[PDB]
Formats: C-alpha cells, structure tokens, sequence
C-alpha cells in the first residue's frame, strides 16, 4: 500500500496536536500541552485506495525552530495551521511556507492551508483573506475544529489529494 508522509506545522496553540489526533484517535484534547514532536501512523481508505498515513506533529514553540529543516526535508505534504482567532497565527504562515519552499527547493510543494479553532466565535481572520493568501500559493483553504471535528478529514484528505496531484 502506498504511504503518504504528511506533517502538521504552524504556531504555538493553533492546534496541530488537538487536529491531528483528532483524526487519528477521535477525541478532543481540551489541555495545551505544548508538543517538541510526535509522530503517529494509521491506515485507511481514501478514495478507494488502502494507505497508510504517516503524520509529524511538530512544535509551534519558535524555541524548537532548529528542528524545522529536519522534517521539511522529510514530509511529503504539509498542513499549514493558523487559528482564525489568532492574527499572529495567520501572519506566521508565510515564514513557515518560505521555509518549506526553500528546503524543497520549490515552488510546488503539496500544501493545504489550514483555518482551526473555527467553532469559536472570537474571529479575526476573515474566510476570504486566507482564501487570498491559499490563491496566491496556488493550494485549498479549508477551516478546521479540532472540537466538533468539522473539516478535519476533509483537511488531511485533500492533502493526500494535493500530493496525488505532485
Ligand atoms: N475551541 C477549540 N479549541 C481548540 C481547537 N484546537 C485546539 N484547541 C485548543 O487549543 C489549545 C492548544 O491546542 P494544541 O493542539 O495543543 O496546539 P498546538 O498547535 O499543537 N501547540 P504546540 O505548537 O505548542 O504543540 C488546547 O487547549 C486545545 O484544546 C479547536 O479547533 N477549537
Ligand atoms: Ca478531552
Ligand atoms: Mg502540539
Ligand atoms: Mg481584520
Ligand atoms: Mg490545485
């Protein structure tokens, strides 16, 4: 079976953690336990074919940026995260996609822009401003709960749909 190396990235509390194991044990993690970096691995079927995805949780903590160019190199496919309750979150993208691009030596890297914490209603990162900046990296926006689990497969999914399109 074919295996897809995916990596979560973003900054500190957007909720890569609370995503991903969202997707892959179906629970929420209410706690912030701030993450140096897990992997976790899970079979399953998308689109009829049997794979196996292997997922990075990295740290959002800038204190672990030395880590980054270790599985930059590795990842096949990245989510990048930002909350749209967090401004910041959402400025921080670039720097994260500047970095993918470099160590890939690429403009075409398999990426999903990701919106999360999208159940709450403190919005400051509007729809159609990270549709602006997905447009301009040629890759999807999708919005994400961790909480509800709306979107969360359809996050990951379209990222193993974007490096089928690679
Ligand atoms: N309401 C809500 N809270 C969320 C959501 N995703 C994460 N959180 C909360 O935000 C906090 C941080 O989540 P976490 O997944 O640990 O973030 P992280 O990006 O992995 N942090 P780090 O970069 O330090 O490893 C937790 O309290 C978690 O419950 C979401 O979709 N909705
Ligand atoms: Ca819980
Ligand atoms: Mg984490
Ligand atoms: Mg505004
Ligand atoms: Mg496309």
């Amino acid at each position: 079976m074919t295996e897809y190396k995916l990596v979560v990235v973003g900054a500190g509390g957007v909720g890569k953690s609370a995503l991903t194991i969202q997707l892959i044990q179906n629970h929420f993690v209410d706690e912030y336990d701030p993450t140096i970096e897990d992997s976790y691995r899970k079979q399953v079927v998308i689109d009829g074919e049997t794979c196996l995805l292997d997922i990075l949780d990295t740290a959002g903590q800038e204190e672990y940026s030395a880590m980054r160019d270790q599985y930059m190199r590795t990842g096949e496919g990245f989510l990048c995260v930002f909350a749209i309750n967090n401004t910041k979150s959402f400025e921080d993208i670039h720097q994260y996609r500047e970095q993918i691009k470099r160590v890939k030596d690429s403009d075409d890297v398999p990426m999903v822009l990701v919106g999360n914490k999208c159940d709450l209603a403190a919005r400051t990162v509007e729809s159609r401003q990270a549709q602006d900046l997905a447009r301009s990296y040629g890759i999807p926006y999708i919005e994400t709960s961790a909480k509800t689990r709306q979107g969360v497969e359809d996050a990951f999914y379209t990222l193993v749909r974007e490096i089928r399109q690679h």
